[PDB]
């Protein structure tokens, strides 16, 4: 068998059937004779390729396979890799290298010192020492991406390797099963459960690895048994809990002092599937107030090591959430009372307040919609106003890197063809990965893109306020016609300058058979 | 003085007055109180920021200063850095980091292991150990980018550093002058000159560092004195010689055997300012034929080390070209005869042959036009058909990385306001950095963008032919309306479906007062 | 509190009370005011410092703390770090850096790009961005070294940081408990147990992480219940099983074909706590024969990923071994029969055969002796001839790096003051870390060093035979007087030129109150 045949067999035997790519000449010997059971999803720029693959992997809860061109293609994707690293996204990033005979002379398209290029944003990065090693290196890449804590990995392959003979012993790779589905030993798990059972006023904080593990329902059972309020850890990349469940208390503020004040009076705080904590603004004070102790369950040793307070347990989130939910006692405390609905903000017949947009989306969207957020100044209102009952209903760029939501929304929609995806993206953020729209048009992936157009980088005006920073250039982005950009890439486009038009546009978009972009005129901050 | 005040003083004293950027919150404390003598050039995505800065630096022949946001912003720019590394572009890339007090907890927007992120595509990469060190680190960055061999450098700065007190000894940084303008010692230079004077049939090969050094005129004098044919080294990022001078012989084929056959019968081949050689296709054979010896002058030790043949001298290209041109004897051989004009290809009243496009551009463009090429399947025809008399008249992505020409053409036009810039870009390549168009509209930078629309990744069809690779996915890019994309970003747009319309569109574009995009319907390969 | 006071408090609260070091000026501000409850163990060269700390950590089963001088001190230790990486040794390596104010100018003793220096041989490598971050960075280092898979970590600290004020919130670091004591979820553990219970002819292979976890007794119970033969995985750094238990089958040959032939006919092979596999010689063939399937339990994702065959489970070895031993059925198969004793090799009254040395050590040493091996050509005979009943009885350089056993034997003896340590070291290997002898003399650590003196690098003669490599320089090491070297460093020394003298020397050494070196004249290969 050839290295080409052996590698595609390994991929299919490991459950991979889709290649997200932007091709180049170092990759043509891999992509030739493309197998009939695989599909190739083309995107026009590599940040878009990786963003699409990332949304697909996060929604599918399985690894996604990417093929990029050498150093330039890899490099164009590295902002997308920064988000994937923070979201623990299982991405297998492959890039083609020059033929082995010209690597030394650094022919055009040689990826020099290739394995160092995507570091430090990958769990594993490698170029094989021979063609016959390629399938074994691909096997390492698959398992490295997929083991807890999941994350992106990188493999560089010289183009001449594909046609070489494979090692006949490579067949032992095909059906390897690797598990990291582990939980704390019985004795120490019993100690933890007793501490939870004994707590007088517990609180629960959930992060994105809960939603990645589909541990959401087990966390609902846990919160109901402990009769405990539940918050989502700050800077949330996913939604790990039903947002109208009576225990839900919302998104935590991303500040040290704000979090310790919120948790004051809670004697035990159990954090599951989150870093402790992804603070953002610098809000110095106590990490925890006297009387509060913290216990973190994380799938990532790096998170356990860097927490500034608390105990930690490094284990699989799915296995731990299931075990805790089934072992804790039902507390005799009263179940927390649901938060009140948000107030309606006053809205005239002009430009839309973001609150009006989210209320209207909540009114009109299906109950199993999936939302993506890259509307950076409106995140708090979004979390208050969208009822997200189901797992996999929310994505936000995990490293704060713009250019995620537009392509990721296409990958999520590909992963979840029966759930309507609605990406809410600011006019600034929309530009970073604008060409991803073409992939939605070409493959008819029916994502709805809602562009919140207020003419400015609004969140940067906010942070400038926090810092008291004046005379800052580069904050305004006037003069972008998003309906023309959508037309440019073949996507149907609508404009909403007021509430009547927003409702009409959403009705049309929800009825459409393909992707739709709605440009919404929102109020300037 | 503050670190902020001291750093801007260092920048202005070192000749820097422009910041190319896309802002974020870690950068607001740097950008606040922006000095009135500086300008800020915003672009909407970081590949575009860096591409604009790169064209500006290459055309200006001086360092350009960039400010990006943390890891995601840096990462979005790394494909652009791969081109800048190959073109020896003096780019000072700065990125904002989290405040020092939250780096350890890895708050959102922390750039983890920052200096490793852009490696291996930078000459120097650093994060200072204290705020007071920031001006000295910026001084290192400026000089590292600017010394031969020039190249990109990276500096990560925690946002809290800017408001701290500077070291009063930082003033010694302001006026430092660092020179690498060096040439081979007299005795060995005399040996070289004698070898050139004695050669019976010399040839000259020039690369991009000739144009970077503005050594073009000295190379013309050298070729005239030696009565030697002149070729441009393969995969050329710049044009180092007048293309209708009688000695000019064109762009070398990027293959080992093709180059040794071309040079057969030349006893001494002098390569100046090029890697030896930037081959592309694998065309195995002799590096040089018997009877040919090679001497390379390069500004880059890495190039001298990796050449597979020949002697090398590591020195400044400007200083060496001037010394050789002034020291060699005038040979009594006859001056080479100019190459014949290219033939006119048959053109009907339908879609345009690329040859027709280049002939028409050559007919209509000013004699001091500047061209950029990202029309990958038409490069040979472009080099045959455009008369480029002057230095700084041609740019092509030095690492082969798509997404360079569109933004770089805006930076070149900013650097050269009195020379009309004409970027010739394929329909595939146009998407990688499409949002750069907005910067041309906003700042009214009057670049002309000629989109060669043939619906496919044509060069990848070509390389597939070379490899004999069939059943390759992802090679077609139908369904892009470039006039709508231009409208989206505020740029006037024209379409040319035939020759009459191409001439009319070019006449309108050349008369316009702002940037213009022309979508040209070209023949499918 | 100062950073100095806070850091020592963190160390003592995390169970660290010993610093293994070789001092320098960047470290004096850390070592000053050394706390009265800590001890400092000086060694004269850094390979020795790290080797001593490594033996101490491996025998104690807890992290060891090291302090080295800048880049040169770190660099002198990097061969020792290569062994520590392979043995999963929990080592916290700290190195002093220049004061922050002169790092930029690269004053003498600046460790440039410090975190990159020990890569790729560390799990985590870091230099803090401010003095107040130092305790939190030390906390990260402690937990990173200690979490599964354990391994070395590196922290570089500018010398001026120690006297700065600590963050008052650093107290939350002191009592953090971090656990990785996890095992496979119940459902999948039940599937594994059923596969073991159903196997017709199981085999067990154990590696060093069994001994690190003190899982040895649980593995004995497991082997007795399954009535299965037990081998030690190749290139063994530790002994995970009693070597005269009836199930024991010895050290596996370090070859692909040799291992698959050994395992032929075993239907399920369970590997616990080993890479699959640490082959050495290239012995190509089948990874496993038809009819054999493999299941690996490893604490290290990198091991699970790179195995060329089998299923894998990534979990704590102690937790998994205990669970399996307690859950499997008692098989009705007959218990394996013990291997026969080794034969006595013919020995005349001259130089000693290594077999005679090991037989005599086995006869005379206490039953709870601990052996270290760096006698590279005699490893197979050592494993056949020493009855090692107890855990923690054997250490061998895990990366094959010479210079481990001599210093590690001193650290093991410090960790286990009531178990006599006997290091068996070749005359070649003894030189790499010879100065470690001084630490044994100074602190009166009563290790016995047995130098096998045959005048040559015997194993390299063996491998030369395998390769059929002739005319190789540098294989002989004549002219070393090991009694004089021992005298040089203050250690009592004896010579044994024949068996009578070997017995007399061992009797004297075993009766001594301090360290003793015995130079044994062994037969030339
Ligand atoms: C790759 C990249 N570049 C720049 C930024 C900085 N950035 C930027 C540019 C923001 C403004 C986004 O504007 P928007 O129009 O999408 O939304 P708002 O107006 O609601 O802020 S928020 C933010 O952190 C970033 N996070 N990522
Ligand atoms: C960042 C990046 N991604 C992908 C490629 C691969 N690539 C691609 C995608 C080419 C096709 C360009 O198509 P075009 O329309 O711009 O021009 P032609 O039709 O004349 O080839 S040529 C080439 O090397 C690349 N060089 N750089
Ligand atoms: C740091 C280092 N350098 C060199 C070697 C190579 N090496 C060497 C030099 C060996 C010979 C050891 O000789 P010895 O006297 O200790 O024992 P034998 O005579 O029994 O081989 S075995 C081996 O792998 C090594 N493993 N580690
Ligand atoms: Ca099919
Ligand atoms: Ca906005
Ligand atoms: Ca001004
Ligand atoms: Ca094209
Ligand atoms: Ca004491
Ligand atoms: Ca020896
Ligand atoms: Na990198
Ligand atoms: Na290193």
């Amino acid at each position: 068998a050839s290295v080409h045949g052996t590698t595609y067999e390994l991929l299919r035997r490991q459950g991979i059937d889709t290649v997200f790519g932007n091709p180049g000449s170092n990759e043509l010997p891999f992509l030739k004779d493309f197998p009939e059971d695989f599909r190739y999803i083309l995107a026009l720029q590599e940040a878009c390729v990786v963003g699409i693959a990332d949304g697909y992997a996060q929604a599918s809860r399985k690894p996604a396979f990417i093929n990029l061109h050498s150093a330039a293609g890899t490099g164009n994707a590295m902002g997308a890799l920064s988000n994937a690293w923070n979201s623990h996204s299982p991405l297998i990033v492959t890039a083609g290298q020059q033929t082995r005979a010209m690597i030394g002379v650094e022919a055009l398209l040689t990826n020099v010192d290739a394995a160092n290029l995507p570091r430090p944003l990958v769990k594993w990065s490698y170029e094989p020492a021979s063609a016959a090693e390629v399938p074994h290196a691909m096997s390492r890449a698959i398992h490295m991406a997929s083991m807890a804590p999941q994350g992106p990995v990188y493999l560089s392959v010289p183009y001449d390797d594909w046609d070489k003979d494979a090692d006949p012993q490579s067949h032992h790779l095909f059906d390897r099963h690797v598990s990291s589905s582990v939980r704390l030993n019985d004795q120490d798990l019993d100690i933890l459960v007793k501490a939870l059972n004994s707590a007088s006023n517990p609180a629960i904080v959930l992060g994105p690895d809960v939603d990645a593990a589909n541990a959401n329902a087990d966390c609902v059972m846990l919160a109901e048994r402990l009769k405990a309020p539940v918050w989502v850890a700050p800077s949330a990349p996913r939604c790990p809990f039903p947002t109208r469940h009576p225990c839900f208390r919302g998104l935590m503020p991303a500040g040290i002092a704000a979090i310790s004040q919120l948790l004051e009076g809670h004697d035990v705080v159990l954090v599951i599937g989150a870093p402790v904590f992804r603070y953002h603004q610098y809000d110095p004070g106590q990490y925890l107030k006297p009387g509060t102790r913290l216990i973190s369950v994380t799938c990532d040793p790096l998170e356990a090591a860097r927490a500034p307070m608390g105990d930690a347990i490094v284990a699989d989130i799915g296995a731990m959430a299931s075990a805790l939910a089934n072992l804790v006692e039902e507390s005799s405390r009263q179940l927390p009372t649901a938060a009140p609905e948000p107030a309606k903000v006053d809205q005239d017949a002009g430009r839309l307040h973001p609150e009006t947009v989210f209320d209207t989306l909540n009114d009109m969207a299906p109950e199993n919609a999936i939302y993506l957020n890259e509307s950076t100044s409106t995140t708090a209102q979004m979390w208050q106003r969208l009822n997200m009952r189901n797992p996999g209903s929310y994505y936000f760029c995990a490293a704060g890197g713009e250019g995620f939501a537009l392509p990721a929304a296409i990958g999520v929609q590909l992963a979840e063809p029966e759930r309507q995806v609605i990406a809410v993206i600011g006019d600034g953020s929309a530009n970073y990965s604008i060409s991803a729209l073409w992939t939605a048009a070409q493959y008819n992936i029916p994502t709805i893109f809602v562009i919140m157009n207020n003419g400015t980088y609004g969140a940067l005006r906010w942070f400038a306020g926090v810092l008291e920073a004046e005379n800052v250039p580069g904050l305004d982005v006037p003069g972008i016609d998003f309906r023309a950009l959508a037309k440019g890439y073949g996507v149907q486009a609508l404009k909403a300058d007021n509430l009547e038009q927003l409702k009409g546009s959403l009705q049309e978009a929800l009825s459409a058979k393909g992707p739709v972009l709605i440009e919404v005129s929102t109020v300037s901050p």
